């Protein structure tokens, strides 16, 4: 393929400025599979020389399902630490169910989806809908700020707190430790130390399993920890890794479905009037494939394996670009188009269909139109001010900041 010699589409490099959009078509034209090398020293935390970079959304499909290779566990699904992580330092993602193969991720996935039935998620249907109203209404009242700050940040991390039943008193140091433990290579945040928060925020759900196992209630945490009539139920400290787990998996990624979407509308003003005007229920979908906010994830081949007719050889790393195959021009008609009634719409921005499919889409969804509504409610004509900053991140696609007049009345500043 007509790509710089070096290219590494895990660079973070890239995302502090861009996505690379040129370059994963040209994959997907000229090599669709195509093995990405790695300089000596440059491997993001992995030794190995380099991974498969996987640009179609069939191909994705294909390494999600056969997760009996493809795993998950084995190198974890991050392809993208700061350069001399230890090697410790990737292992301990193994701890959370994300990071685990069957048969230990099958016994904890289906603990786990007690906590996201229609039931349980429908329930925080009108607390988030109140607060998404007042998340808005504040930000219209301060005229012009950072739309990431002030609109895309706190609805996500209320939606993990609602779950969880967090007392209000401590949501904010929740939501401190939550902030802190998405790792990047920003310089912004180079400051932050995620293993310290990570402590603190398991030593509090660990307290919560052991009263909520004393004095059981009618809400998620009691039937995460109480016994189905399989016997089945979480430990303590495996609850504990269950809101590590959500403090990164249903934040940061919310987040910036709903700072990408925002950016789509004002990108796409029919597609702003058509959504004020009709508020359809495929708009959520769209934003999360246009947002693609996991960029990549990675697995392991634990053997030998044939893809569309490249040998993958055991041991090898597959690095699942979810931000090429959500633009595939075999599967989407006119991908690059941002249309808010696109359906079907086979978008891989939760993954592929396969054991670890996001648990959470159906919570993320309902997360993306409350907020979206509220927005439509309170700042329909609300317009940028500057260009978004985008995070440095070799896996997640993130935007630090965006500033942007509510009103829409501001003069251009020169
Ligand atoms: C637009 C927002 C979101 C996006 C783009 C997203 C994306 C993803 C992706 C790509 C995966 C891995 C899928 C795979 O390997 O096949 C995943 C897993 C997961 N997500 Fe989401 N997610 C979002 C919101 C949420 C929310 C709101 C929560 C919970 C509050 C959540 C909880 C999880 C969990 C627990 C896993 C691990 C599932 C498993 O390994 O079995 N996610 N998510």
């Amino acid at each position: 393929p007509n790509l710089p010699p070096g290219f590494d589409f895990t660079d973070p490099a890239i995302y502090a400025e861009r996505l690379p959009v040129a370059e994963f078509a040209e994959l997907r034209s000229a090599a669709p599979i195509w093995w990405n090398g790695q300089d000596p020293g440059k491997g993001g935390g992995f030794h190995d020389g380099g991974f498969w970079a996987i640009t179609k959304l069939n191909d994705v499909k294909e390494i999600s399902r056969h997760s009996d290779v493809f795993s998950s566990y084995e190198n974890g699904v991050i392809p993208r630490f700061k350069n001399d992580i230890a090697r410790e330092d990737i292992e301990v993602q193994r701890f959370v169910m994300l990071n685990m193969d069957a048969p230990h991720h099958t016994r904890l996935r289906k603990i786990i989806s007690r906590g996201f039935t229609p039931r349980a998620v429908g329930r925080l249907h009108d607390e988030l809908q109140e607060r998404a109203q007042k998340i808005a209404a504040e930000a219209a009242a301060a005229g012009s700020g950072d739309f990431v700050e002030q609109v895309s940040c706190e609805l996500p991390l209320q939606a993990i707190a609602g779950l969880l039943g967090v007392p209000q008193e401590d949501r904010g140091k929740l939501f401190h430790w939550s902030n802190e433990m998405t790792g990047n290579e920003d310089p912004e945040y180079a400051h932050i130390d995620p293993k310290a928060s990570s402590a603190e925020l398991i030593g509090y759900a660990m307290k919560m399993a052991e009263e909520k196992a004393k004095n059981p209630a009618d809400d998620i945490v009691t039937q995460l920890i109480q016994a189905d009539i399989d016997g089945e139920k979480l430990s303590d400290d495996e609850f504990g890794f269950f809101v590590v787990m959500l403090a990164v998996a249903g934040n940061e990624t919310t987040r910036n479905s709903i700072t990408q979407g925002m950016m789509a509308f004002a990108e796409h003003p029919d597609q702003w009037e058509l959504y004020k005007k009709v508020r359809p229920e495929t708009a959520a979908d769209e934003i999360v494939r246009w947002a693609t906010p996991v960029t990549a994830f990675q697995r392991t081949a634990l053997r030998d394996y044939e893809l569309s007719g490249v040998q993958i050889k055991k041991g090898q790393r597959v690095v699942m670009f979810y931000r090429s195959a959500n633009f595939d021009e075999e599967v989407f008609q006119d991908p690059f188009t941002f249309n808010i009634l696109r359906n079907p719409n086979p978008h891989v921005g939760f993954g592929g269909t396969g054991a670890h499919y996001c648990i959470g889409a159906n919570l993320a969804r309902m997360t993306i139109n409350l907020i979206f509504n509220a927005v439509a409610d309170h700042m329909p004509d609300l317009k940028p001010i500057s260009a978004p900053e985008r995070l440095r991140s070799g896996w997640l696609n993130g935007i630090k900041h965006w500033q942007v007049d509510y009103t829409g009345r501001l003069p251009v500043a020169h």
